[PDB]
């Protein structure tokens, strides 16, 4: 009973730093490491995909400092996952970044797209209002081209044309304490079970990923 | 702690454990789901008088057809006490959901209760009865379709805002989620409208689910907020 598909939302970088009476830097600095580290761990559990939510479309209201910190910080994806054996994509709205975020981002792309084992995939610039808006406008635009009909518009099509692919989460994990999804994957996370963890995401380590996966197991029994 | 101040404008509830309830009785299902209304009429004055403006409740969803026929024609004939419940309430009433795939006496019924309430001036309650937040997606979609094709807007007015006014559950989003039964799934309930919507999940069984719980749900609530 493992979930094949598990969505995070890794929030409380900044939160722990603060409370360590360290920069914020310091914090976003352990965001991809323990990605990666949640990456290996899962993979060895059989865990097929994951889908972790890296920057919001809301977080360019961030300090300007701290926006350009994790701008050019998002530049080391390459080195973090190239050779890793990870199956990297992402998600969002990649013409707002930096052109060479842009190039950084599509190279770890080219590179990882024959990788055979875990797929992970990051929401970056990402936001679940703007990914339903970008699919209705492709819908709108096909049918004003008569390639569909008012009556081919169904949830199958949606979910061709959505950013974030079927299979959809079987479990969410959001860590830093709040209980929200923060216009993160709405349309897929219909069925999803949700888990909440006060754990920061900087110490969220394998003993806490196993109370979640047991957490599910559980619900999963009951409903 | 209860901040009177700072009331949620709008809390969405998923009324789950009336079965599980019933069972726990040794009763017929029959019997659990003959207290949601009574319970959600009570969840409402207990609402309007903590100064909550509006709940939107999933009372059926699009994927509870697939049900036992048993229990689906139960419900159905039960919906129709909504007016009787909700008529002389002082509650405005409002059905979201595929309407026209209802028996026609639930329909009519729909209509009478929305017509007769239409005029309280107090706590709004949506009933999403044959709704789901795919469905409100994709009605919404359809509808933007239509108008592009007729000329009435162009693909680049597809924006959030206009968005926003498409779908049938309408802002102010719900503040608040609470979802009893134990489950901690939001079921294709209100999708668009929750992305900021914080999620309270308890245990207890709707039937069970008093004004402590709603008030524990509340001051819970108001801890968390932020922006
Ligand atoms: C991007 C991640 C991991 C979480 C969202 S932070 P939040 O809950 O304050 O929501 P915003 O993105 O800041 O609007």
């Amino acid at each position: 009973l493992m979930p094949k598909h598990i969505a995070l939302i890794m929030d409380g970088n900044r939160r722990w730093a603060k409370d360590k009476g360290l920069d914020v830097s310091e914090g976003y600095k352990h965001l991809f490491p323990k990605l990666k580290e949640i990456c290996d761990i899962s993979s060895k559990l059989g865990i097929q995909v994951i889908t972790a939510f890296a920057f919001s479309t809301e977080n360019w209201k961030r300090a300007k400092g701290e926006v350009d910190f994790l701008m050019q910080m998002f530049e080391e994806l390459y080195d973090e996952f190239s050779r890793s054996g990870v199956r990297v994509s992402i998600i969002g709205c990649k013409t707002d970044l930096p052109m060479t975020l842009q190039k950084c981002i599509a190279l770890t792309e080219e590179t990882t797209k024959g990788n055979k084992g875990l797929h992970l995939v990051i929401a970056l610039n990402y936001g679940g209002y703007y990914d339903i808006l970008q699919a209705t406008k492709s819908i709108v635009n096909k049918a004003m081209n008569g390639l569909l009909d008012v009556e081919d518009i169904n949830k199958n099509l949606f979910d061709q044309e959505l950013e974030s692919k079927c299979p959809n989460p079987d479990l969410l994990i959001r860590t830093g304490g709040d209980q929200r999804v923060s216009n993160f994957l709405l349309w897929q996370l219909a069925y999803t079970e949700f888990y909440f963890t006060k754990t920061l995401f900087p110490d969220f380590g394998e003993e806490d990923l196993k109370e979640a996966i047991i957490n599910f197991q559980q619900r999963h029994r009951r409903f």
